[PDB]
């Protein structure tokens, strides 16, 4: 199992503008397009994301193209961040994928926000550092996603996915 087929599971694929669980613009493999209420803006956002009129559809090539970007995007992110690259580098494989997994889903941003958690998975302390995780907006949200991300950090292994 690796980083594609996890955020594949848990962002599905959609050749069809959609609205994701936010409500947001999105298309392919969880790629956001605009948080403007426009659909307008959407597809001009999706024109200009592909270098082609699209008219809110894509071919899965498309959807994977962009899915490489996101994700090269992601890790690239965390690797320049100065609160999230120390827990990136003293991370297991696995567990590093669950960090990447949140970064693709919220931003850099989003998850620098979740200083208790990240000191705590850096010290290795599993069950305290899920326990944490569990309290937010995010896991209230998106629990079933939450829960697999969170049982990845917990355990090292991919269970949750399997
Ligand atoms: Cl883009
Ligand atoms: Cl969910």
């Amino acid at each position: 199992m690796n980083i594609f087929e996890m955020l594949r599971i848990d962002e599905g694929l959609r050749l069809k503008i959609y609205k994701d669980t936010e409500g947001y613009y999105t298309i392919g493999i969880g790629h956001l397009l605009t948080k403007s209420p426009s659909l307008n803006a959407a597809k001009s956002e999706l024109d200009k994301a592909i270098g082609r009129n699209c008219n809110g559809v894509i071919t899965k090539d498309e959807a994977e193209k962009l899915f490489n970007q996101d994700v090269d995007a992601a890790v690239r992110g965390i690797l320049r961040n100065a609160k999230l690259k120390p827990v990136y580098d003293s991370l297991d494989a696995v567990r590093r994928c669950a960090l990447i997994n949140m970064v693709f889903q919220m931003g850099e941003t989003g998850v620098a926000g979740f200083t208790n958690s990240l000191r705590m998975l850096q010290q290795k302390r599993w069950d305290e550092a899920a326990v944490n995780l569990a309290k937010s907006r995010w896991y209230n949200q998106t629990p079933n996603r939450a829960k697999r991300v969170i049982t990845t950090f917990r355990t090292g292994t991919w269970d949750a996915y399997k």
